[PDB]
């Protein structure tokens, strides 16, 4: 069976475009791969929003090779904070995290 010979993936690190109804590419990066087949998760991904910071679950089909579409998704938006997302995934790809929890059994501060 012919289908279309093509099996691409992404990996932890990788910056990438994610595509949403509504808006345009926006720069983003993975943060974790699929569990299996638990929730209903398909075959999605964590991305991470750069500018906004914010994260969502997309499929391989939403998401294209940053460096590839750069030029072609890296530009300002309407939607504002777009651009700040084009100078974090340069200046800084790995900003922000999952966060971590403070004081777990006691606490001293606070």
């Amino acid at each position: 069976m012919s289908r279309s010979n093509r099996q691409k993936e992404y990996k932890c690190g990788d910056l990438v475009f994610a595509k949403m109804k509504g808006y345009p590419h926006w720069p983003a990066r993975i943060d974790e791969m699929p569990e299996a087949a638990v929730k209903s998760t398909a075959n999605k991904y964590q991305v991470f929003f750069f500018g906004t910071h914010e994260t969502a679950f997309l499929g391989p089909k939403d998401l294209f090779p940053y460096e590839e579409s750069k030029e072609k998704f890296g530009k300002p938006n309407k939607r504002k904070g777009f651009s700040e997302g084009l100078w974090e995934i340069e200046n800084n790809p790995t900003v922000k995290a999952s966060g971590y929890q403070s004081s777990q059994k006691k606490s001293c501060a606070e």
